[PDB]
């Protein structure tokens, strides 16, 4: 599970798919998260690459 | 419940105490509470003024 520490300040996703770590919403490839979320969780896809 | 975003940056607690909105971790006044919190739940507790 990917943490956000202070000096990972703002992060972005292109590819693949993402879940939160609190409510679990989907997230889409192309998106901003704003900031939230709290820690990313990873998956097993084998459609696209993260 | 008292929210965080960017416009506030950090908030820091002096009097009172917290509550956590993701583990229910109890905090006294005097401390830094750092980022892993999202949310402040307040309550009430006539021993002190938060």
């Amino acid at each position: 599970q990917f943490n956000i520490d202070a000096t990972l300040e703002d992060v972005i996703l292109i590819n693949g798919t993402a879940y939160n770590a609190h409510t679990r919403e989907e997230i889409r490839s192309p998106c901003l998260i704003s900031r939230t979320v709290h820690k990313l969780t990873f998956q097993y896809t084998a459609t696209e690459e993260p």
